[PDB]
């Protein structure tokens, strides 16, 4: 029940979904920014996901309250920044996005990699989990992955994703 957030992410029209772990199906959680609570269903999925409405352009500092029957357990000890995106911004984020698409055609990785440069980690975390899922095999641009998980503090699927690194490491022939 030590829940913690992102320290910085970056959020925007397009991609407005703010990701935390998933502390059990028993909890629901209090999002809170700038003081406006957001009452946050409970979920059984590998990580809660919630799309924020819209904010206006600029920083806003978050932190999230861990919820049992209505009734506060739990909460973040430090926050988190969101960056919202202002309409200029996202424009061009956009097309960035257009850009890399239609010069690495089907590449999820290309993908993640130009969004994770922006500071959009919950759409990079999408497009690597494609990516990931086509080429498992891919160890080298795993630890991106990893990261992408560990800056979200998405422990149990670092740990996870960690061990997948590991157990391709070691299956190298001559390793164990």
């Amino acid at each position: 029940l030590k829940l913690r957030v992102a320290s910085d992410i970056t959020l925007s029209p397009t991609y407005p979904d703010l990701v935390w772990e998933n502390m059990g199906a028993q909890y629901g959680y209090t999002l809170v920014i700038d003081g406006t609570s957001h009452a946050v269903p409970a979920t059984s999925g590998e990580m809660v996901r919630f799309r924020v409405p819209s904010l206006t352009p600029g920083a806003h500092s978050f932190g999230v309250t861990v919820t049992e029957g209505g009734q506060a357990v739990g909460q973040t000890e430090k926050g988190g920044t969101i960056v919202w995106l202002s309409a200029t911004e996202d424009k061009a984020l956009v097309d960035g996005v257009a850009r890399v698409k239609a010069a690495s055609t089907g590449d999820e990785f290309a993908l993640g990699n130009y969004l994770d440069s922006k500071g959009v980690t919950v759409a990079a975390m999408d497009a690597y989990r494609k990516h990931f899922a086509s080429h498992k095999d891919d160890n080298d641009m795993r630890p991106l992955l990893i990261k992408t998980y560990n800056d979200l503090k998405l422990r149990d699927l670092r740990q996870k994703e960690a061990l997948v690194y590991n157990e391709q490491l070691e299956g190298n022939p001559g390793f164990s």
